[PDB]
Order: structure tokens, then C-alpha cells, then sequence
């Protein structure tokens, strides 16, 4: 493999290794201290951005399977803490 | 609508490929560290895997031809001792 291949393997590894563990926390129900501490340490090491964590949280919570699945394994309220998680930040202006 | 059954089932395969996935990533980038360790300890614990889960993926993916060459690529030659040791676990990661 080249050298710009296993950067992006690796690169999407990363990527589908953070959406993979949010979908699974989020199909477990809300978002607690001790998960978003853990999210935090695992955006860290994987180098995931604010901005694409906030972004698979929304994807998660609008994910309708995986609401159906909190639903039946926690309850219905058990998407308030990641709804607010995701909200997306002020919008700048093109460009900076 | 999907049954109850269904959902746990659906979950427990969540819970085991997201943290297939995270031993996959983590060893394509090198060595298991200390840090990183403490985080896969911690991640077993939110995702209810068992000791004899972590072994097999790190067997798995210490073991991966692709894997192991991006870690090369992304750290040298010796990128394996951790994980080698870390496939010989018995006792709980813990967190």
C-alpha cells in the first residue's frame, strides 16, 4: 500500500470507528456523563472535530432505527441530552 | 415496528461492531499505548464486552495484513508488542 492509500484507509477507519460507537450509545439510550466523557477521550484519539461529532450526533438522533431501538430499550424520552448535544453552531458567514 | 427481541439483538450488534471498529482504527495507527488502553477498558465497559470479545479482536486485527501494514507505514516496524500481549488477556481490562 502507498503512502496516501494508508492515510486514507486509516482516515476512514477513524471516521466509521467514531460513527459506530455513537450509534451504539445512542441506541442505548440518552447521552450521560460518563459517555460523553468517554466521547470526548475517543474524538481525542481518533482526531474526530466538534463539528463531524456534532454532526454524527444529529444523524444519530434522527436515525430512525436506532430511535426505535432507545425507544424499546430505554424508553421514549431517551433522545432530550443528545438532541441539544448536536444543535449545530452559530452560522458565520461564507468563508470565515 | 420492530420487536423488543429484535431491538436487543440490533443493539448487541452495535455494542460488538462499534467496538470492533474502534480496535480496527487503533491499531492501523501503531502500537496499543497506555492511553489507549484505558480507553478500550473503558469502552468494554459501556458496551458490555467481555474479556473473551477483546482478545478475539485484537487477535483479529493484530493479525490483519492490511491493518498491520498501515501501522507500519504510520509508525515502524516494532508497532505490534502491546496488542501481541493484549490477544494473551485473561483477566478484565477494566476502565
Amino acid at each position: 500500500l502507498s503512502r496516501d492509500e494508508c492515510k486514507r484507509i486509516l482516515r476512514k477507519l477513524e471516521l466509521e470507528a467514531y460513527a459506530g460507537v455513537i450509534s451504539a450509545l445512542r441506541a442505548q439510550g440518552d447521552l450521560t456523563k460518563e459517555k460523553k466523557d468517554l466521547l470526548g477521550e475517543l474524538s481525542k484519539v481518533l482526531s474526530i472535530s466538534t463539528e463531524r461529532h456534532r454532526a454524527e450526533v444529529r444523524r444519530a438522533v434522527n436515525d430512525e432505527r436506532l430511535t426505535t431501538i432507545a425507544h424499546n430499550m430505554s424508553g421514549p424520552n431517551s433522545s432530550s441530552e443528545w438532541s441539544i448535544e448536536g444543535r449545530r453552531l452559530v452560522p458565520l458567514m461564507p468563508r470565515l
